[PDB]
């Protein structure tokens, strides 16, 4: 089904975004 | 229908928000 | 119905979210 | 049900991410 | 069924991503 497809695409977006949060959280530490 | 399309858009503003957040990122590196 | 409700205030977050991180995005640049 | 109540999750989440957002936003202004 | 697992990623993920800004907004208060 197509709702099923896009709510994978949508899980694997927001596991990029968190993954690039993760990227600006350490480097604003340093 | 409606459900199939929002959930298209969200996917769409969600890569939107993935990228931005790598410029982010970038920019903190010069 | 109720589901298609939900799923549209999501997205009207989403794009409240995108335009607040383009303004982050001009403010560090 | 389930899928409605993880919506309306999903949907207070973003809001809380969208507030913090512009925390962030106004820190940097 | 495969609909509600995906669901319940996506609210996962949307629950870390709100912690990990949360952290950055700290750290730039200092």
């Amino acid at each position: 089904g197509e709702i099923a497809q896009t709510l994978k695409e949508i899980a694997k977006t927001l596991k990029e975004i968190a993954y690039t949060l993760k990227e600006i959280a350490q480097t604003l530490k340093g």
